[PDB]
């Protein structure tokens, strides 16, 4: 209860940047978004994407939670990239 008060919450809140190749990009957040979606409830951690930046063929990805939620999610984001018709193609 009270999720605000002393514990420091095991520890403060961290953000971090990714960067993926536009290629790879749309192999990860897939056609609906049905793998950045179930990964944000697997993992418990939040993540926003932000539009591409023109002159760029690359997307970035800001994961936001605590050292181990973003672990966690960070770890599901490199192996979803094998979906690059690696696991079965």
């Amino acid at each position: 209860g009270s999720p605000n008060s002393y514990g420091d919450l095991g520890g403060p809140i961290i953000t971090t940047q990714v960067t993926i190749p536009k290629d790879l990009a749309r192999s990860i957040i897939g056609k609906g978004g049905q793998r950045i979606k179930q990964i944000r409830h697997e993992s418990g951690a939040s993540i926003k994407i932000d539009e591409p930046l023109e002159g760029s063929e690359d997307r970035i990805i800001t994961i936001t939670g605590t050292q181990d939620q973003i672990q966690n999610a960070q770890y599901l984001l490199q192996n979803s990239v094998k979906q690059y018709s690696g696991k079965f193609f």
